[PDB]
């Protein structure tokens, strides 16, 4: 009579922790959602095969409006698992689902998995130096989101790095590329003119973290804006002031222009 | 010819990912370090038994000073693994180790695992709202470090949460407790008087993240400073102003006083 929130990790079915797998294998019912992120290296069947169970996939509406009608009822007489990409409680509104479980008299446990939030460490940028995070959302109709531009500004101002999650329209199979994010940001700079994001801004692109060969690229917007970083998902990072070793890693591992080695302390 | 940076995850031997375990099992040599952090819910013996390989433990000096003489030589003609608690490359100086590998003509791949940077999402605090992170260090002799106090100040000022890592002396196996961290901060506040950390400050304590039964507590310093949060490791967080949903989580899941619903929102 329990509910397990189990993260599946970054790229494929093997990114789940051993703990998550052994527990998932023994659950009576297994649900999952794949709209909060993209696991570009696996498939549902591959996942079902590994866990050895049938997985009922839920839409954003099933979860947000009917979690307590579809999932919680079964958790009262059985052990239920709710699988999600990355870590189940990161950059999502899933934490509130634990409140729903509590109110329905269901105990819940959380099994973590690798998250893009810590995976950014592979960019060479010190993780403690990351400031507030944000999401670049697709404009819709006459609505053009821009708050993420202010986040970058506020962080950069403090010498902190900015992690930018990119938009996703799962039902439309749409995954915002770093290129599209850069285009949108230049447009916002054009509007606000704060000098926050321009053709000369240094950025870092991390694509398909979790795979053995992710694409890690660093450089000026003017040079990367049209570069092909491979299939999604992508995340964009706008570094703040760099430490010598961060610059060195970006140049040696991410192919950044050797000129960034010369930091303006 | 290949070096694998493999994370062991948060708490015990089952926190490594399926991908990480399988890769580690195919490596000719396996190294590990436990000075950046320790796996409090397991032992080297249990990790060794699970991986089915003997594990050579390296000290901080072994890694920082001689990584290229101890680990890289073997990586030239064998598959080598380097295990670390949490997610690889999160520890500040680890990213640079990949540069050493490149310089030695050794290929390196990163296998991610759960990190406290993302696991703190279990506190119900929105991940995007976290600002710069810091480590609370013990004062020693004539040295009284307080930069972590300024980090909290700058974050809270902008409505951001502050993740605080607590001092650890791996070799001596001694952990700074959340209780001690609070005492130090109150002491730092008495000196700087910036109105950053007082008896009325709301804090969150996370202990044994990764275990199936972690300790998650939220409340004011005056009530938690002498509370028993259990065995280490402990993580201290000083939230900025809360979203009502964050406050509700803290009350319903972390036993926070209902008072935060009006005071810290
Ligand atoms: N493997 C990966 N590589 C690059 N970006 C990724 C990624 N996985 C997730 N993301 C980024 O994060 C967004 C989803 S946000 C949800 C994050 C998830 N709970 C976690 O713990 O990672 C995506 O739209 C994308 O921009």
């Amino acid at each position: 009579m329990v509910l397990y929130f189990i993260g599946l990790g970054l790229y494929d079915e093997r990114d789940i922790t051993v703990k998550g797998l052994e527990i998932a294998k023994k659950c009576d019912y297994v649900f999952a959602e794949f709209y909060t992120s993209l696991m570009a290296g696996t498939t549902l069947g591959r996942i079902q095969k590994l866990i050895g169970k049938e997985i009922r996939v839920l839409s954003r509406e099933d979860v947000e409006l009917n979690f307590e009608n579809i999932v919680l009822p079964l958790a009262k007489e059985n052990d239920v698992a709710f699988l999600t990409p990355g870590d189940p409680l990161v950059a999502t509104t899933h934490a509130e689902l634990r409140i729903r479980a509590k109110r329905a008299g269901v105990e819940s446990y959380v099994i973590h998995a690798p998250s893009i939030y810590s995976a950014v460490g592979i960019t060479g940028l010190h993780i403690y130096k990351f400031g507030m995070s944000a999401t670049v959302a697709y404009p819709e109709g006459n609505w053009f989101p821009t708050s993420y531009y202010d986040v970058i500004k506020e962080n950069a101002e403090r010498g902190l790095h900015t992690l930018l999650f990119l938009d996703i329209k799962a039902e439309k199979r749409m995954y915002m590329t770093a290129n599209e994010a850069m285009e949108l940001l230049l447009k916002v700079e054009d509007m606000k003119k704060g000098g926050v994001f321009t053709d000369d801004t240094l950025v870092v692109v991390l694509a398909r973290a979790g795979s053995l060969n992710p694409t890690i690229r660093a450089g000026y917007v003017k040079d990367l804006i049209r570069e092909d970083f491979g299939d999604p998902p992508h995340i964009l990072i706008v570094p703040g002031k760099l430490h010598i070793v961060e610059a060195e890693y970006l140049v040696e591992i991410a192919g950044a222009p050797r000129e960034i080695l010369r930091v303006n302390v």
